[PDB]
């Protein structure tokens, strides 16, 4: 009911019914992406089950998306109730229709975990339009410094329309190389993970700094790391420069606490401090995608949390676990008129019931602290992984339950991946030479160890 | 079901949504509000507000509900245990589709797709499926040029740092008066208001007039003819000076119907002829039904007007589609994986409920009675018009996509205010028009007692 005891294989994966499915959708569209088709009726707990009755350790959860595991038993007595049916069928324009339990249901659940310093809170359906409404709350801010309290000139509002100066501004807002913020053509323009991303998409002409590459094992880089993030501050401040030299000025800084897609890279909490001070010293917002590292996954709710700020940042950007999509921001950076930052759903509420009792289950099972032991657990497995072979494994690295380490080459990366699967653990590559931990919130200790044991024979007979 | 007419206790907003309303206001902007409601009593073609309002819905949640408020199949969709899981199991489609997502594709989207399109992709919502649309030109197009070779070395390193070759300075054309999405992608072939545009970083890529007609037609029709002829050579125009700026256009972009733009129609010949100056000069041609579709003009897309084996290349949809997404021509299939992608890619469950909204649009003949009780709408409309030319002007539409202009700002608020309180919901565009954007299930008697309504309203203005 909450969980299965164990992974389970019938047949080689993808099996002969999904290859079949796969067969039936490629028809339609490219499907060269598609792992296998899936019974989520059957799926349970940490575990995924495929169309060919193959029962899987799920420890990549749909991209880190899945909040509390695969048909949650609170859930699906939210879904059984009669009086949310309204809600499931009846989906409302938020910025012009909300419905009564709206500001409630809000103080259900995202409200209730803000992040410090942020009284200002917008939905958005997906990561994606998340930060492109931080990007657009971000210049509209900046150009409000520039002319407050003047206001719209009939140049600006006459030109803005046809895409042009000063109307439409030649801001920018600087990213950091290996990151990944969005697949629409603001996000994209600010992402950097592979080239398959961005090829044959026209961009903008913003700065990229450099994100520091960490050196393991930590304790025997001290000095180094140090230098390193050191340097690629320097680099940031001297780009925040350049930039204002060519009259392309930084309105904002954009930075994921952990770079998922561009391979795992973690920086020091030190490091984000003096990034934050950077970015308040030039006037820049300082906008923190928690996207992917939202949701508990590395000990806190947020991973900013680790900082130990009282002013982390200026505007935060989530989805995926949140099951709705947002940002929250200092009051500062408030639209002050309205259709602005604006679109038809601005999310959905039935998403926001699901995260009040996700929220609610995360708070009631004490879920964060199980993912920091969780993970210490699973690094602590990998550590001794290896050491065992130095040949596969190098640069084991994570924070709670967000690890990673890397192996010889992409084609080894993928044999073992498609192994792991094979023997019953669904496992996701960053990178791509890199293999990713992203489990859900109910993955406990002794998963960990099921993973553990299994790799190793993998590992043993490979 | 349905309710037999609307009811009103309060003014519009009353206490309770002013409070709540107040509450909302804190934590952001909230003055776009215009009241809270009570889904859950909400029926058919009817709104129900939290001060117990009933009133009859003839914008429907910005052109988004398909088959009315609360509709016992869908009712009856989500009271079945077999799809609990649907709704609490949502799936990173690109990766790990569910069992029946083909065939449910099938029941769906696959049984109203385009003519000359075997390609969909889904998408969460308009923004995203435009922005995707516009990449998937992109990608179209160099390769075209590039023809059957592997990315060079050069494209591979410089794309990673927003530079050409690997970013190339392509365009996609739109239309002046457009709405394609508040994305910056989508943002930059938007044109319908400054207060969407100002204070945002944009792309130099051309805009085009789209046509002005003149009121009545049948009085116009040379000089809509001219109009339409002018903007077609001012496209091609563009075309040709940006193809020379070495910023080529990959793309078209243009909604059946202008919206928010103040309901701009044009001749369906201009729309051919559109189509065909884009396959002339290699653009490809992009359809934007996200309002337009779902069956409102009479037809489910509202391109199928122009009566084109061939209509366009890529035609995206959502809102009343309960998913976004666009359908495309086979040669647009991106070549690669990973290209067009995103994380959840639509949403099962919108599936689910599209699945047996298509399927009631289909039993219901809904398609015939959009035209219905659109030319009743459109026919009253005209008859006003007649009535009190010093406050409706312009009265024109397409099934139940009908609208109107008044003489100024004032007097469309005000309208739009007293018509709130006496129990009738528009919607207005351009800031000077009055748009009907009515569900699927709104029939002919409800234009009556609109119309009917609405005449009082005249009468004591
Ligand atoms: C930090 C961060 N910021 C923004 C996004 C975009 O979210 P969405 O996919 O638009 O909902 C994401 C989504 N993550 C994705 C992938 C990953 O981390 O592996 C892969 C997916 C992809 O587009 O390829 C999306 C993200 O992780
Ligand atoms: C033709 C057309 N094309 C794209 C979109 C984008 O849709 P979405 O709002 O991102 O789901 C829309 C959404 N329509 C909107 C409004 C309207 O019709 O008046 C208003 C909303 C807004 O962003 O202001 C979006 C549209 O109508
Ligand atoms: S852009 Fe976020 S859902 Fe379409």
């Amino acid at each position: 009911a909450f969980d299965y005891d164990g992974p389970l294989m019938k047949t080689e994966v993808p099996g002969p019914r999904s290859r079949e499915l796969m067969k039936q959708l490629n028809i339609i569209q490219n499907a060269e992406a598609v792992h296998f088709f899936c019974n989520y009726e059957e799926s349970r707990g940490n575990y995924l089950v495929d169309v060919d009755g193959n029962r899987m350790l799920d420890l990549y959860s749909q991209i880190s998306s899945i909040p509390i595991g695969y048909s949650h038993p609170a859930l699906v007595k939210l879904v059984q109730q009669p009086q949310n049916v309204s809600t499931f069928i009846n989906r409302p324009a938020l910025g012009i229709l909300p419905p009564e339990n709206f500001v409630e249901k809000l103080r259900e659940s995202l409200l209730s975990v803000a992040p410090k310093g942020m009284s200002q809170l917008i939905t958005m359906a997906c990561g994606s339009c998340s930060n492109e409404n931080a990007f657009k709350t971000i210049f509209m801010w900046y150009r409000s410094k520039e002319r407050g309290e003047s206001a719209f000139s009939k140049e600006e509002l006459e030109t803005c329309m046809i895409n042009q100066a000063p109307g439409c501004p030649d801001y920018s807002i600087l990213s950091f190389m290996g990151a990944f913020h969005g697949r629409t053509m603001g996000c994209l323009a600010t992402t950097h993970s592979k080239a398959i991303h961005k090829i044959d998409i026209p961009s903008f002409d913003w700065p990229i700094a450099p994100f520091p590459r960490l050196k393991y094992p930590l304790e025997e880089f001290v000095k180094e790391n140090q230098q390193e993030e050191a340097r690629c501050l320097e680099e940031v401040e001297d780009l925040i420069v350049k930039y204002r030299k060519k009259k392309k000025t930084v309105a904002g800084i954009i930075v994921e606490p952990i770079q998922s897609e561009g391979g795992d890279n973690h920086a020091s909490d030190d490091f984000f401090r003096k990034l934050r001070d950077i970015s308040r010293k030039h006037g820049c917002a300082f906008l923190v995608d928690e996207v992917q590292t939202g949701g508990g996954s590395t000990g806190k709710f947020w991973a900013h949390e680790h900082w130990g700020l009282d002013d982390p940042a200026d505007v935060m950007t989530f989805s995926k676990k949140m099951m709705t999509g947002g940002f929250f921001h200092k009051e500062e950076f408030r639209p002050n008129a309205p259709y602005r930052i604006f679109n038809t759903w601005l999310g959905d509420p039935s998403k926001n019931l699901l995260l009040a009792e996700v929220i609610n289950i995360i708070k009631r099972e004490d879920l964060l602290s199980n993912a920091a032991h969780a993970g210490k657990v699973l690094l602590t497995g990998l550590l001794d992984l290896q050491a065992r072979y130095p040949q596969f494994i190098s640069r084991v690295r994570g924070r709670g339950t967000f690890c990673s380490f890397d192996t010889p080459d992409e084609s080894i990366r993928n044999k073992l991946i498609s192994i792991a699967r094979n023997k019953g653990v669904m496992l996701g590559g960053c990178g791509d030479k890199s293999i990713r931990f992203r489990p859900t919130l109910v993955f406990r200790d002794h998963h960990a160890h099921l993973f553990l044991n299994i790799f190793s024979d993998i590992l043993a007979d490979f």
